[PDB]
């Protein structure tokens, strides 16, 4: 197939009247800029790569915007989590596969081409597992396949409730393996999902969850093909237990105890210090930045400019889903660079002023490379995942290039994505999904029941 | 004409199957829960009061999002000003009108049935007076007549470059009217705003803008029932030189000078110090807070928390229309207080723990006290100023009462708005405005014109 764009980001920069050519398998086989047209299909407005999404809890978008309530004057994270376990402790195979489907077709809607799940709901409402281990995992394959999303499913080891091995709680038992059930799982799941075209990944819950010798087992267990993700110094709590347990802070003990490297998406890493920020940026590893959920949850504020400024490669998650949009994420990762410095124009690159374009192209890439996909930019050999904003918007239709994008991203919002294509399928069309009528139905369904 | 709601958010609380009927004039004239249709028009989701915007400078629509590329490395407030100054020296009055009638539509559409117009922009391109003074001022009441929104207008005493009475710079010259000139176009605007059932308030840019005897001499001049409207605090800079003038900060020099009450609206008042905070809280004026905007320029957090405590009033305005929604302001509001004192669930009363449901009370409370109208509230007497939110919306239609509120400004988004009322008219039906289409075909040649 082919497409054909008056304009269109590619990795040089804002080129004009390109011409894509799409194999059958959904590869970018061919890119002519200032092109004829020659038989390829018209684009109605500006396109972009899609945007990876690097972090997801899927089942957590059933109970978005409920947890807003004060029950104490000091609400924390702690009593959201405990929220959070409730809701967890009802879901069947069905409801996960239900809420996944919406979820990821919202997800689409908002110019999210692809999705990184870290995933660890794994056994049945009592903590046994299911007659195939893998049941959930596969749902969210089935579900990432019906909504036409790419997918790095991430199971998540989870093993403890905090530092030193502590048991794990009651609320906790639908999360645990050991490390050899935990490792047997990934094994499992290779088959189904490389059938599904979708993509595996070596997850660690957090420093809380698992001991250091199953992180090295795990490390050493031969699957060094896979990227490898962690919660990790999402909030203070966790700073101040791991220096009870270690006599260092989390990203500190990480670096000095495991050999971190570009294979590894870090999620929140918020409370970073200097030397832990330049350790980060050196090694190549991924902040995985979620900014809706952070504020939600009172993480705090990352500090991007200084990563940034050192080379730090980043990306955004939506995380907790109270927010499914590309817009948000970037919009208020630069705002509260802003509101803490009190200053504006904090992100942007040596040789890229646009705020915008900065903060496009550094998720475009770190997205990219925390999903280990082929994805993240418009170039030959890379999969045709791309975004068709709004060419009749007047915003959209008065900018050129990275006018454009600061247009859409600092005064625009989701509905300017119009068309989204994945993997070289039109997967939304005029801001609507195929599935998208069934979906609600039954997700509307799911929702009642879970009251 | 009748209206009938399943779910509406009246003063004393959510009910059920309630019969609106409106008079002719646009009132509400009789409003009974648990009643029957008979032949009212059923609505198609939860009805809400319309959210006032109780800040506003249209034209900077225009420019919105186009300020993000980085100039300095520590760009600052003052050099997007200079940005700002440069797009106001190029404006006609008709790409006013047709700036200000975009605007107004898009506001509507996210929610917004009021606007206070704090509009300093008067004088032709060269700084001399139109045929008519009043000429800009007049534009703005007609856009707000085309687009349907509620009107306050805020004509803006603005005389001087700092304090002291620093003469005017070259830049502000089509802002400047002296206090004589500004007390004629007072007078001047009170039949044609009446005559199109649009109000009046009393309005100083700022404490650098004006002197003290101007401000003086303008509250001696007997317009006693009009609102006041002011920028203050929102810079550290305005902070220091108000110190350095005055001996005093701002928002303590104002409290020191001028007896504030209820018919104030302070704007921004970001730099409040705790005394300032309480001063504020115990006069009864409304802090007009625009948090899209704030985060934008870098202006930095109010305190918010502290404020609500002591019975502080708010309301919230989109200021440089960076951001037309009222799911933003509202949700990041709150999640600034988050990021600040990284815990959760912030703002609520002592007797309303949920969150959405505070902040939409205050903000509904707040802007319609802000702006002079009797609007905020669906009670007999008041204006029918509504918005219907989507009924077909699964996390909606799943919810009830409040949780509802909660799901729309924490999980949802302006999607979510559907139908729009004002004054008794349909101004937005299905997410459509019907000027929409010829509203943006003249904005985009605005656009065009405008680079
Ligand atoms: N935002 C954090 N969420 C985490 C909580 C945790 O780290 O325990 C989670 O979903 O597992
Ligand atoms: N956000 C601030 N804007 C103000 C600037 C000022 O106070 O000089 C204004 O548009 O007049
Ligand atoms: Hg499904
Ligand atoms: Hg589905
Ligand atoms: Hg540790
Ligand atoms: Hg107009
Ligand atoms: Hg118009
Ligand atoms: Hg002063
Ligand atoms: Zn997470
Ligand atoms: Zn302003």
């Amino acid at each position: 197939s082919a497409i054909f764009a008056e304009r269109a980001l590619l990795p040089e920069g804002w080129a004009r009247n390109v011409r894509f050519e799409i194999s059958a398998d959904g590869v970018l086989a061919e890119i002519r800029p200032d092109a004829n047209a020659d038989g390829a299909e018209r684009l109605g407005g500006a396109v972009l790569p899609g945007m990876p999404n690097l972090h997801s809890h899927a089942f957590q978008r059933a109970m978005a915007g409920l947890a807003e309530v004060a029950g104490n004057p000091n609400d924390s994270f702690w009593t959201w989590r405990e929220l959070m376990y409730r809701m967890v402790a009802r879901l069947s195979p069905e409801q996960i596969e239900v809420i996944a489907c919406q979820l990821y077709i919202e997800m689409l809607k908002a110019g999210y081409t692809a999705v990184a799940e870290f995933h660890y709901v794994h056994h049945d409402l009592d903590g046994r597992s299911y007659a195939d281990p893998a049941e959930l995992s596969l749902r969210i394959s089935r579900a990432a396949s019906a909504a036409g999303i790419g997918l790095t499913l991430l199971p998540v080891l989870y093993s403890h409730a905090g530092f030193g091995g502590q048991p794990a709680s009651e609320g906790q038992r639908r999360f645990i393996n050991g490390s050899e059930a935990y490792l047997e799982l990934l094994q499992r799941l290779r088959a189904p999902l490389e059938a599904a075209g979708h993509s595996l990944g070596l997850c660690f819950h957090s420093l809380r969850a698992v001991t250091p010798q199953q992180i090295a087992t795990v490390l050493a267990a031969g699957h060094d093909d896979l990227p490898v993700h962690i919660h990790i110094a999402e909030q203070q709590k966790e700073v101040d237990d791991c220096q009870a347990w270690s006599g260092r802070r989390p990203l500190q003990w990480l670096y000095e105890n495991v050999a971190v490297d570009q294979r590894w998406c870090l999620v929140h890493a918020t409370h970073a210090d200097p030397a832990e920020v330049a350790a980060m940026a050196r090694s190549g590893a991924v902040a995985g930045l979620c900014l809706s959920t952070e504020a939600n949850l009172g993480d705090g504020i990352f500090p991007a400019t200084d990563f940034l400024a050192q080379g730090g490669r980043l990306g955004i998650g939506s995380d907790s889903h109270v927010s499914l949009s590309v817009v948000e994420e970037l919009r208020w990762l630069e705002y509260g660079q802003r509101l803490r410095d009190r200053k504006r124009n904090r992100l942007y690159r040596d040789d890229q002023p646009m705020i915008g374009r900065t903060l496009y192209d550094a998720a475009l890439a770190g997205g990219a490379q925390a999903l280990g996909q082929p994805i993240g930019s418009l170039a030959v050999g890379r999969r045709a995942d791309l975004l068709v904003l709004d060419g009749n918007d007047p915003y959209l239709a008065s900018a050129e290039g990275d006018a454009l994008l600061n247009r859409w991203l600092f005064a625009g919002g989701d509905r300017q994505v119009r068309d989204v294509m994945v993997a070289g399928r039109w997967v939304v069309r005029d801001g609507r999904h195929a599935g998208e009528e069934r979906s609600a139905r039954a997700f509307v369904q799911v929702l009642g029941e879970l009251l």
